[PDB]
């Protein structure tokens, strides 16, 4: 079926749950060895969300290649994503060391640092100009270099230095900071208005190594992110848009990484933002 028509009849029907759960039913499942190592438990921030073996992001060290982060690769949108977890104590080294070995130019976050008066991922990029940060178990200084705060989102400016070689590269950090606490937001157009301004920083595009996108799990308003990007690129690109099928996109994207849309009302939510974004487009 088409997709807006489609829409207003699971509505009248109220069968977002039966239709969310049958993506579920279907979903792929891949082993994840390497994250369930005992090495490797203080380097999850939930037992029950792992990159799957075979897509998973390897760093470049010989003793532990450990993160949990995954390789998500859109083969006829040709889009590539990088999906992983809020930073932890623990991590925000490798994180750095992560965003430098794939050449990536833009961080996405879609989180705040504290919500439900819990943290959800760690302080992970400096707060003052004159207060760079150092990881020393990685070997790189974090700089920042400018800050444009908006009524929705925040944009900003760092420098990211590898210590060994003194090379230096610039990235952006786009941080979604108007998510609520619970459910989802009530209009996509905030949510759109940011994603376009991803889109027109340049990291999204070929030239760059894949964008990495977070929250605090890494598979629910990230899954959105994505999932809504890949779905308004393929409808400029067919001959017939109408042809898009956002579940199968999706259950395409769950090869990748497991979880991704963690509710029902996520899943409305990425079908409400597609379909306001394609009237946008035009
Ligand atoms: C006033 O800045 C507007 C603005 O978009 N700033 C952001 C932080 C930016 C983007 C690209 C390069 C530098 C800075």
């Amino acid at each position: 079926m088409e997709m807006e028509k489609e829409f207003e009849q699971i509505d009248k029907s109220g069968s977002w749950a039966a239709i969310y759960q049958d993506i579920r039913h279907e979903a792929s499942d891949f082993p994840s060895r390497v994250a369930k190592l005992p090495k490797n438990k203080n380097r999850n921030r939930y037992r029950d969300v792992s990159p799957f073996d075979h897509s998973r992001i390897k760093l470049h060290q010989e003793d532990n290649d450990y993160i949990n982060a995954s390789l998500i690769k859109m083969e006829e949108a040709q889009r590539s994503y990088i999906l992983t977890q809020g930073p932890l104590p623990n991590t925000v080294g490798h994180f750095w060391e992560m965003v430098w070995e794939q050449k990536s130019r833009g961080v996405v976050m879609l989180n705040r640092v504290m919500e439900k008066g819990s943290l959800k991922c760690a302080q992970y990029w400096p707060q003052k100009e004159e207060k760079e940060m150092i990881f020393e178990d990685t070997n790189l200084k974090l700089t920042l270099i400018s800050e444009d705060i908006k009524s929705y989102y925040t944009v900003r400016q760092l420098e990211l230095e590898n210590l060994t070689t003194q090379e230096t590269r610039e990235i952006l950090h786009f941080h979604y900071t108007t998510w609520p606490d619970f459910g989802v937001p009530e209009s996509p157009a905030s949510f759109l208005n940011f994603l376009f301004k991803v889109r027109e920083s340049g990291s999204l595009s070929p030239e760059h190594g894949p964008v990495v996108v977070h929250c605090s799990a890494g598979i629910g308003r990230s899954g959105t992110f994505c999932l809504a990007d890949t779905c308004l690129l393929l409808m400029d690109k067919r001959k017939d848009p109408s042809s898009v099928d956002i579940k199968k996109v999706l259950l395409e994207m769950r090869k990748f990484r497991m979880g991704l849309i963690q509710t029902a009302d996520q899943l409305r939510f990425s079908y409400l933002a597609v379909i306001e974004g394609a009237k946008f487009i035009m």
